[PDB]
């Protein structure tokens, strides 16, 4: 192991520990505020000493001087505001003051976990924080975050504990800087080196890793985070259980597997400067830093928000504070006529390297392709694609909307019994009238409960959708608003196709065998979409298809042939 | 967890901490005792709790109440005697004498562990520990080393701690009472069922522990012995690899394996005692006992040291005194009709049951032959295979004896080639002039040199054997003493033949192209074998053969059909 940052090691749960039933008692007394997720990862790295020598959520004065000089009003380095927001809502309603004492409580348990004792409560710049800090671009992760989540005052001041966090996935893989320095203790360990990622490890990362290990004469520390990470990364289960089928791969007893509760903000530099600061403080005597450490990619006009090795300067700037050795590499690749992993400084120009991007990956992973065993070791790439299968296996959502009695509810039970012939999938099919009467059997026909509604819908299909199902649903849809809001829901779990029966409206009428047309015609149903309540036509809808012109048949088989298109079809 | 043995966990090591340094240098001032490996498992689980309320080695009073009423002197039962012992000439050489304190050495790598301050030194009637304690039987491995290892006084004592143990190998699977207890802590766990064991785990034992755990609603703690274990079973390193070759075979975080570095006597239903105290003070609330629970089998005669189920009754008596549950289970078998395993007493008398014993799977294991999925799971196999080769790849050695200038020589050289065509391993080849030049160049023709060298011949075959070669040696070697040496070493690691080149002396003088015979003849050689020395002639070689009936080409084709004969040249 190695010091803590500032000399102490704050971990406000052991030192709390001999109070923990009066704090407890005088907790369920306090006004509580409820943490969202990513308070709840600072909340913790807090409390456990992670972010030593911080001590609770950052006050004016230490925000201030990290918002532009990197460091806290006690002097030492620290890159990362970390702050407890609330609206003023919040702070009226809870009465909440300096010298206040609120309790923290877990969305998760209802659980007490800290009891935070007010210094100020302020109002941030949020242009500032997004330009100082995360750059500038509004595209960034964090500057997103910081504008639609974080409220709009930080309430900082010092906490004391009252619980641990509980969590039930990997507990015996959860380390807090405590347990693991003793347990680096336990194996004799002296000199660690400790790896950063997000990311499932391919071969290039284990060759970094045992490179490190090698020349600094370390032990190896994989230390991945599990808290919070970029936007769309694959989910942490996925990654951890990747993480273990590497283990096998490095000589018996070398490296030790150990899960950061942190919540990452991708600041590139900044977050590597705090990286090394929280591995220090768990007791790791060296930390790597690649290229783009900590880096969320490009933004949209493909510009990208940090330069590679950019985080190895910042990093650098600090050498003799931050009391922890960095190990740089640059980008790591394959030499095929060699078989073997360098920097590319080691690559003589001439010769010959292989390398698999991110989108190659996700390419082949979403057609079954192979994936080269000098990329990604063999138990690796399989858990891979056990969580992100090809088209030919996942589920997919076809939405109908169309007019009352445009041929939506037939062309529905056709492409239900088509895809049931078809063989790959669990059918499931959500006519309107069904969804009506199982789902929403009270609710009626306002702007309001339409939209309800069709947010139904969309719930139980992008459940069903990540379960791998052909989910078919037909309501009318009227509202551009609510179709938008589905797709956007479904597109979380997979596919989403809007198939417009743009079946004229005459026709419709004209074919009503349960003169429900009719009755409206006469009043007797008020608001009836077509006859009084408007039909927002779709705007770019993946098909649009006409039971005037075409038949439920030949509307199937065009559906069909888009699905097969995309791989939806192949064989599995 | 569960509250320790006796209310108070003897954690020597964590009492004695903040002494450590004093310790230390008092250390080195005291005469040492130096431990034998069994006094070190002893010590280590004195030291660290295990054996709990007992806090260093036997005192007669605690010594006798166990030699025969299975409690300590302070009433708690415990059923094991734990002594150190040493012979006269030590115990006068050191001077040591109640109220003396003497300083524990760690023979592997001579630190300085305990001082032990002596309570007395007494002489034990061997015969009534080993009647009382182990049964009677003298064939019984815990009787045999009473007598042959054990030394004549027993020094009782308390112990105060130094240092732990040094280990290499598993650091982390290792576990002390007191970090085992905080892990249960860390996994959350309240309710934990050992399970004890010396072998690797099948099919059946997976099945014992998942039963064990759904009816006591218990998480699984696999707690193998690592220390000493039964005279011929599977090295550990083999053992802790089978373990967790298995763990991915209980469902996600329901088991933990921890090492236990308990030196085993086989002592059947004391053993079993002595277990449950153990696995108490590591704090596991339940504790599994089945069939012939630390049990070492039959004896010669096939009688066998206690019955089945005895120590379930043993453990039993003390139900009310052992604060742990002991989970019983009878015979385990396979039901390949049903596919399924349970305890004999709930197969219908007219179901089908399958099993491999012991001698079944060594046979399988020698040969190759598959070994039924319904038995042992595939990976756990493949381990035992690795350790356990077939007869196709073991190493062997082939031991020639006879007079100087038998043919023993060309014989050897001989098979030495034709092996070499044979192909499956490295061939060694040590004639006997070699081994005079390269190991036993100052040697000389005494009876006790040339036994020596017999000795040296042994020690190099052996290692060679074990890394599966098959060694070719070819010395005079005259006394049936050192070639019964010779065998016995070889036989602990492989196969060991004995070829007698009984070619007669007048044939081998006469032939002798390098007037050796006639030097001794004219006396300028003294001593040597067949002219002054004599030549014990083999009594129950493998294979005897004659240079003046054969010829070289034969005895080879001889000796290579008992090889084949016993499948070591079957293909690999
Ligand atoms: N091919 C590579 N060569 C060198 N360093 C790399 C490579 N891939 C990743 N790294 C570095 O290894 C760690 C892996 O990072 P990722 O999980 O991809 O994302 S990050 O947000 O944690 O940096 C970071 O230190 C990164 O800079
Ligand atoms: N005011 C109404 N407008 C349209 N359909 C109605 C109305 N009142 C009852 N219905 C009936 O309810 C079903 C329409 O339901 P949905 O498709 O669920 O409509 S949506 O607006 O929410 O998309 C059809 O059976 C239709 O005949
Ligand atoms: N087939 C079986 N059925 C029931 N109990 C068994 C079976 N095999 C072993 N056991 C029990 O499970 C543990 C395994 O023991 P072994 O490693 O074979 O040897 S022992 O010396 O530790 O008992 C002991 O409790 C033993 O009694
Ligand atoms: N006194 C002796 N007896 C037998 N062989 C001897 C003697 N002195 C020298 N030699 C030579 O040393 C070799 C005998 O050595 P070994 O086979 O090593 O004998 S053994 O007794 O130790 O088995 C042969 O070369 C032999 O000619």
């Amino acid at each position: 192991a190695n010091a803590p940052h500032g000399g102490v090691l704050k971990d406000l749960l052991a030192r709390d520990a001999p109070r923990q039933a009066e704090l407890a008692a005088e907790a369920e007394s306090l006004p509580a505020v409820t943490l969202t997720e990513r308070q709840l990862c600072d909340l913790e790295l807090i409390m456990n000493g992670g972010f030593s020598p911080l001590e609770g959520f950052m006050n004016q004065a230490d925000y201030d001087r990290v918002c532009e000089d990197n460091r806290l009003a006690d002097g030492n380095v620290f890159s990362m505001p970390i702050t407890l927001d609330a609206s003023q809502e919040v702070i009226d309603e809870k009465k909440l003051q300096a010298g206040s004492r609120i309790t923290l409580r877990d969305f998760r348990d209802d659980r007490n976990l800290a009891i935070l004792t007010i210094d100020d409560i302020y109002r941030p710049d949020k242009t500032k924080e997004a330009k100082l800090v995360f750059g500038g671009d509004p595209e960034h992760p964090a500057i997103v975050y910081l504008n639609n989540t974080v409220k709009e005052f930080y309430i900082g001041g010092k906490i004391e504990a009252v619980n641990k966090l509980n969590h039930y996935d990997y507990v015996a893989l959860r380390y807090t800087p405590a347990e693991l320095r003793v347990h680096f203790d336990k194996l004799g360990w002296s000199r660690v080196v400790a790896f950063q990622t997000r990311n499932p490890m391919h071969r290039a990362h284990r060759e970094l890793t045992v490179r490190a290990a090698r020349s600094r004469q370390a032990n190896v520390l994989i230390h991945p985070v599990v808290g919070l990470t970029k936007p769309g990364d694959i989910d942490h289960f996925t990654r951890v259980r990747a993480y273990q089928a590497l283990l096998p791969r490095y000589p018996n007893g070398m490296a030790v597997l150990g899960l950061l509760g942190l919540a990452m903000r991708m600041g590139g530099p900044r977050e590597a400067i705090w990286h090394a600061i929280i591995r220090k403080n768990h007791g790791a005597t060296h930390f790597i830093v690649g290229r783009d450490h900590a880096g969320p990619g490009s933004n949209s006009k493909g510009e990208d928000f940090y330069g590679p090795y950019d985080a190895q300067h910042a990093v650098e700037k600090y050498k003799d504070e931050l009391g922890i050795e960095v190990v740089e590499f640059q980008m790591v690749t394959y030499l095929p006529d060699t078989d073997e992993y360098r920097p590319v400084d080691q690559v003589p120009a001439g010769v010959k390297t292989l390398n698999i991007s991110g989108t190659e990956l996700r390419r082949r992973l979403r057609s079954g392709a192979h994936i080269p065993e000098w990329f990604s070791y063999p138990e690796v790439v399989k858990i891979l694609r056990e969580s992100n299968p090809p088209r030919a296996t996942q589920g997919f959502t076809i939405f109908l909307t169309g007019y009352m009695n445009s041929g939506k509810d037939a062309i529905a039970r056709a492409l239900q019994v088509t895809l049931n012939q078809q063989g790959g999938r669990s059918v499931s099919l959500l006519l309107g009238d069904t969804v009506r009467h199982e789902l929403s059997s009270e609710l009626g026909f306002t702007r309001e409960d339409r939209h309800t509604n069709i947010q139904r819908i969309a719930f139980v299909a992008t459940e069903l959708t990540r379960a791998g199902a052909a989910v078919i649903a037909a309501p009318i849809a009227p509202y551009e608003e609510s179709r938008k809001f589905a797709r956007d829901a479904v597109s979380q779990a997979g596919s989403f196709f809007l198939v417009h029966v743009a079946t004229p409206l005459e026709h419709c009428e004209q074919s009503d065998k349960r003169g429900i047309y009719a009755a409206a015609r006469r009043g007797e149903i008020k608001g009836f979409t077509g006859v009084d309540d408007p039909y927002e036509t779709p705007e770019k809808a993946d098909l649009v298809v006409d039971f005037s012109k075409q038949s439920v048949r030949s509307i199937v088989h065009e559906i069909i042939l888009v699905l097969e298109s995309q791989g939806f079809l192949e064989r599995q």
